[PDB]
């Protein structure tokens, strides 16, 4: 019980002190995506930054061209107090990389090209409705939410030229503008911020409250349950659990399907438990294949839940190196697949819609920008779905033992050294069931050694995020 | 800043499980105050407990007579599943002890007489509007609120025959009744509960929100400020602070007034800071003297704030021993004085109405039932005043160093050994200002060693209260 409780953490937002009322002394550089500069919040921000602010229009996605343009600007215009990116407004998918929002691609390349050009002014990435901050906040853009995943990794990899992330309110009035320009002047060590009418909120990680025994509001598991990546490590273990809890029919998918290693043994396992088993080969980013799968479900066993476990973590790279192709391949099973899943099942009144995220999206991991972005999309999509009145849960896993991605010893060793320890599957799954019985929207489930993790995480840069974890605070004293 | 944040804690109420649907197997004993059994909620509870429930009418306040009656009842009727007290409905002040609500007197004597008689069934004390539980809840009876202070100490001193405290809703309908009889059957380890229309809530302690400059909009300190107990330890330090922050005129009161030890030095201190000082000898329970003090304030310096620091903690005693006389002397400067202060200033539109409480009222302290009751009144009165649209704050201090009650070394040693550490006055006052800047209604301000405190506090009995303090959870794991 308390073993599972100890695994569960929650992102929350605390009010922080009002900033000062002077705009920065030095000049700002504002980066705009020229075909996506029309949104009201972009206009309001440009107006708040004032006419002295230099504007750079980021056209297309050409790293070398931008580097040369930025170098010229630095030469001509001198040094900047900060760089303020409005590239998040470009939500349309990149025409050559169908799983990458244009704004996300352009933000990556901007971070690369600023380094290339030696423009060292701290980079601030602005979004509008990419987080749910404050009671009753509406996360209106899960695409912009992905950009926070990337941003946190930029802060780990380039801490000395990263400013942070600020989410703007729906209405950027004079209060909100003064709060924005104040933070850009000095942010008081905060770097993950939401501006809202009631004040300025900052992102915090906290222990979740211990499960209240006997208090579950989870519907019984029944009918058909789709587990994407269901032939993989965590997915198989999740499929078994669901079978024990009363699913009538488990639909497992993956690109390899019945050819996936271990698939024949997993099917026989599930059939011993008295469950119908369908194992289908198909890319979760393929909308038509998903539709066809849902259309052929038994009339006796309609879809009641989705567990999205499809994902890859390999072929990622440092921010300074990551290509748009590698980014696309990392986003595919996460952004594109989850969006299909959401759209195809929105009208089905599901009991559960569970997205498997990662701690790489909670606090960030160096070397894993694309994976962090892709999983940050899932967290944001769950908040978005709740605002529409749909069920959703995003579970950001730490490291599993025994099965799945993280059982390579070299990977394992790296993680244990950072203090992200391998969970026993029974404990991880038990903590998941607690989350689902509480009907939480988003949680991290992870076994930590804070005495290892906190000093490693904050070596280069303090983290206000962790100020609300007493073990982290205590490690750093 | 964050050091002062770390001193501040906040009582909150979280939803817990719906209880079961079976009435207790064994028979209940219901204790009623015969002249005060008319209230609607008392009738509704008696009806919910059903006709099999044995009734005991607690007449007067005679410990020995009740002990003999209870012994007879046990003889005749057997042992009981639990004892359900409805004595809180007696809000009228005791005829012989003008600071003691009759119900509070009778609850003490009941807890004493049950022990005397060897009735071991867990004692549950019911109240109606004695806490503010849930958003927009109205604490309508601060007198009944005092009973929760006493109750928590009964739980520390007699953990094996204490059930707990349950606050009923305004309307005890069938849902509320089934919730009550379900909790009496099995409370799932909870012992501080509120039944409301939306469900069952339980009492929780959390770290308070970090300071945000000017959020509660505290007005500037100005005009005349009354500090009762102003010649005493904390009071004098509070007077000094207010003088530094621009009070025009400090009115310090105590029973000894200008004869109080150190009073001539404190006057000179405050006057060096440019403040006018009035020191009056004045029992804060004397309504007429307080009225005369308020009537003589200059029109150029009207009353703007009250800081209620009057109080005694000595000559308390264990629950088993405490007399009504001792109880009266502890309640006097708290209940009676605060009530006068509330009534005489209700129409003055104060900027601040600040009551000095104790952690003895937050979580309880063995050997200090009378003090805990008296201070729990202050917490409840602050919530009550907020429901009326009046300003109020209750500050439940831990232990001060340097000045005041707790500076005796053997007392100090006992506290340090329980993990309640002595605060530096500047840090305690800094935390108070944070609380007043946020305009919080109730907070505890205390320096804790949770690794010492949690195991000592829960040695004999678990505490759900502390499950929401991660340092407590970690100490116990
Ligand atoms: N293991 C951990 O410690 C951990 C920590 C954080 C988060 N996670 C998340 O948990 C989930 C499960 O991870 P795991 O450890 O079970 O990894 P795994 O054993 O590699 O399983 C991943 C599954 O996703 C499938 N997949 C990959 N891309 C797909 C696509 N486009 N369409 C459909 N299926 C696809 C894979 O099969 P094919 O290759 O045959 O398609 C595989 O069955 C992942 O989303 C991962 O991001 C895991
Ligand atoms: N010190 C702590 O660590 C701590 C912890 C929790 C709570 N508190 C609370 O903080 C407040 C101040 O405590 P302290 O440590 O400053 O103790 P203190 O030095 O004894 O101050 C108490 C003051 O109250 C006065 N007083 C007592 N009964 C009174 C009455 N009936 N009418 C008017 N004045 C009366 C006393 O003076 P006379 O005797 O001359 O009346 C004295 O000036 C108290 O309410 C106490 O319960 C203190
Ligand atoms: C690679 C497989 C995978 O799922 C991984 C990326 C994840 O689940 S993330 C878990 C690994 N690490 C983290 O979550 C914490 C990263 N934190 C760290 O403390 C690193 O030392 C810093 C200093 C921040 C450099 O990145
Ligand atoms: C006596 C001066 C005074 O103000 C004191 C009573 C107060 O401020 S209350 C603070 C003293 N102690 C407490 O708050 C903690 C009580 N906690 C404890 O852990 C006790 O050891 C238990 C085991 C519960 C028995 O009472």
């Amino acid at each position: 019980g308390s073993h599972m409780d100890a695994l569960r953490y929650h992102i929350e937002w605390n009010r922080v002190a009002e900033p000062g009322t002077a705009r920065p002394a030095g000049r700002l550089l504002a980066v705009i995506s020229p075909d996506h500069a029309g949104a009201p919040w972009v206009t309001a921000v440009l107006d708040a930054l004032g006419p002295d602010t230099v504007r750079f229009e980021a056209k297309g996605t050409d790293r070398a061209a931008w580097a040369a343009q930025l170098a010229q600007l630095r030469e001509d215009e001198g040094e900047f107090h900060a760089v303020v990116s409005l590239l998040a407004a470009a939500e349309a998918l990149h025409t050559d990389h169908g799983s990458v929002p244009l704004g996300l691609a352009q933000t990556l390349l901007l971070a690369q090209a600023l380094g290339d050009a030696g423009l060292t002014a701290p980079l601030w990435c602005l979004t509008r409705g990419g987080v749910a901050a404050g009671r009753g906040d509406v996360l209106s853009s899960p695409v912009q939410g992905a950009l926070w995943g990337l941003g946190r990794v930029i802060g780990l990899e380039h801490p000395d030229r990263w400013g942070g992330l600020i989410d703007l309110p729906e209405t950027v009035d004079t209060r909100a503008a003064a709060r924005l320009t104040g933070l850009l002047a000095d942010a008081g060590g905060e770097d993950q911020l939401a501006i809202r009418g009631s004040g300025v909120l900052a992102r915090r990680l906290a222990h979740a409250a211990p499960a209240v025994p006997g208090s579950g509001k989870r519907p019984p598991v029944h009918g058909s349950v789709l587990v994407t990546g269901g032939t993989g490590g965590i997915g198989g273990r999740v499929a078994r659990r669901l079978a024990e809890q009363g699913a009538a029919h488990l639909v497992l998918t993956s690109r390899r399907g019945a050819d996936a290693p271990g698939a024949a043994e997993l099917r026989a396992e599930l059939e011993q438990l008295g469950v119908r088993v369908t194992i289908a080969a198909c890319d979760a980013a393929d909308r038509e294949a998903l539709a066809a799968l849902l259309a052929e479900l038994p009339e006796d066993a309609p879809l009641t839940a989705v567990f999205h476990s499809a994902g890859v973590a390999h072929d990622d790279a440092p921010v300074a190196d990551l290509t748009l192709g590698q980014l696309d391949a990392l986003m595919r099973a996460k952004l594109t697949a989850a969006r299909h899943l959401h759209e195809l099942t929105a009208d089905l009144d599901l009991d559960a819609f569970v997205l498997f995220s990662s701690t790489a999206a909670v606090w960030g991991s160096g070397g894993h920008p694309g994976y962090a972005a892709a999983n940050a999309y899932l967290d944001a999509l769950a908040e978005h779905r709740r605002s529409l009145g749909l069920t959703a849960s995003s579970v950001a896993w730490g490291t599993w033992g025994e099965v799945g991605m993280a059982t390579d010893p070299e990977v394992h060793d790296r993680l244990v050294r950072q203090g992200v320890l391998a969970m026993e599957p029974e404990h991880a799954l038990g903590a998941l069931d607690q989350m689902l019985e509480n009907d939480d929207t988003a949680a991290a489930i992870t076994l930590m050694d804070w005495e290892m993790f906190a000093p490693a995480f904050t070596a280069n840069r303090p983290s206000a995020l962790l100020s609300t974890v007493p073990e982290a605070v205590s490690a750093l004293s």
